[PDB]
Parts: structure tokens; C-alpha cells; sequence
């Protein structure tokens, strides 16, 4: 997150980390066993770690839980990031606890103009790397599309959305990829990609969440 702040731990109880000895990407939490992040994100051997805050010292709240399996959508378009969501199956529940929540799945999608939370411990550096300790957080609102479609022509398609500030500065980055873009309780987005961080003109694109929820059901209902 570039120009964020530091969210107070466990003030974000849906954040997941993704793990695989280090932090790569961030998920959401929908349920005691499922999480949803971005389909790029996704390789063999994969930690979920939930109720993190610094995700370099145990501090207590922490469940690491492994993942059965992974579920890539099948359409997703590795070259466009089309259909970029994925969503995790944990070996066991998690407990769940005012450090450890679920969010809820959207019933509509939201408005150009809403302000959402977008968190994570991706890149703070907008040129250059610095990732950081504790979990980040910035408050950011939905573009219009037609203001997206300016900034991206010819690549953003009806599942994707863009939220930030054209001025620049503030922003999600790489890390952060994966997570929750949550707007008025609701899970809208899921960090997918951007052209650089905090970039004048080229704001953050997310995964429009609202066009999968009955995709998600029903591959939750059959796994
Ligand atoms: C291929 C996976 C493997 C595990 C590490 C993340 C990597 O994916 C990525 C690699 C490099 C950059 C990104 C990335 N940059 C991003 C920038 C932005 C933005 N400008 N708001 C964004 F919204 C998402 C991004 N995602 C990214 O998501
Ligand atoms: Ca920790
Ligand atoms: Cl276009």
C-alpha cells in the first residue's frame, strides 16, 4: 500500500496472508474454511496465516492453517487477468473471533463514488521496494468507468474495476495483490493489477467480486 496507514492490529479480522515462507500475497476470509484472493496468485504449497498483524514476529492470534486445495476460475485469462480470482480451501475451520472474521459476499455491486478499505503488506514504494512489518491500510473510492476505460483502453473488461486517486500517490502495490477491496461491509474487489503503484492517471484494477458471488456458492456448495 503506498501512502496507507498502519490499520492497529487486527482491526482488518478478514486479512489473510498467503505464505509460502514468505509473504506473496494477500486473500479475504468468507467462511471458517474458504478464502478468496486473485488466481495470479496462485502455486503449489500455500500457508494461510490469519490473525496477522506483523507478519515477521508471532504476537499471538495467529492460525496457520494449510490449504487442501486451490480453485483457479476456469476462465481466468493469465494474459489479461480476466476472471482473476481464485478461491483456497483450508485443511480445517479456522476459529473464528473478534481477531479472526469472515466478510460477507456482496448482493449488488457497488457505485462509482463508494469509499472501501483496501489493506495489505505489499510494496509502500512507489519507486523502489520497501515491504513492510505490520498491515497496511488505505481508503480509496470506485472510479466510473468511463474514467477507467480512459486510463486502461482496451484492457479493462466488465469483471474488473478501478478505485484510487488519478493524482497519484496513494495506492495498492505488488504484496498486496489478492486482497480485499471491502466497501460497506462487503468484499467489492480483490487487489489484481495496475500499471506501477501510486502512478498519476493509472489507478489500481480490481476484480469485480459481485459478478462471481453465485460462482462461488455453487463451487463452495460442491467442494
Ligand atoms: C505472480 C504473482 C506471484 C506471487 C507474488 C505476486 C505476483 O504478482 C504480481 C507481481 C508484480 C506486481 C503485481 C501487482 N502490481 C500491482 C499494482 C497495482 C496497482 N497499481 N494498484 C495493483 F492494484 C495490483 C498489482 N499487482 C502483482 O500482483
Ligand atoms: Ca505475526
Ligand atoms: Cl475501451
Amino acid at each position: 500500500i503506498v501512502g496507507g496507514y498502519t490499520c492497529g492490529a487486527n482491526t482488518v479480522p478478514y486479512q489473510v496472508s498467503l505464505n509460502s515462507g514468505y509473504h506473496f500475497c494477500g486473500g479475504s476470509l468468507i467462511n471458517s474454511q474458504w478464502v478468496v484472493s486473485a488466481a495470479h496468485c496462485y502455486k503449489s504449497g500455500i500457508q494461510v496465516r490469519l490473525g496477522e498483524d506483523n507478519i515477521n514476529v508471532v504476537e499471538g492470534n495467529e492460525q496457520f492453517i494449510s490449504a487442501s486445495k486451490s480453485i483457479v476460475h476456469p476462465s481466468y485469462n493469465s494474459n489479461t487477468l480476466n476472471n482473476d480470482i481464485m478461491l483456497i480451501k483450508l485443511k480445517s475451520a479456522a476459529s473464528l473471533n473478534s481477531r479472526v472474521a469472515s466478510i460477507s459476499l456482496p448482493t449488488s455491486c457497488a457505485s462509482a463514488g463508494t469509499q472501501c478499505l483496501i489493506s495489505g503488506w505489499g510494496n509502500t514504494k512507489s519507486s523502489g521496494t520497501s515491504y513492510p512489518d505490520v498491515l497496511k491500510c488505505l481508503k480509496a473510492p470506485i472510479l466510473s468507468d468511463s474514467s477507467c476505460k480512459s486510463a486502461y483502453p482496451g484492457q479493462i473488461t466488465s469483471n474488473m474495476f478501478c478505485a484510487g486517486y488519478l493524482e497519484g500517490g496513494k495506492d495498492s502495490c505488488q504484496g498486496d495483490s489478492g486482497g480485499p477491496v471491502v466497501c460497506s461491509g462487503k468484499l467489492q474487489g480483490i487487489v489484481s493489477w495496475g500499471s506501477g503503484c501510486a502512478q498519476k492517471n493509472k489507478p489500481g484494477v480490481y476484480t469485480k467480486v459481485c459478478n462471481y458471488v453465485s460462482w462461488i456458492k455453487q463451487t463452495i456448495a460442491s467442494n
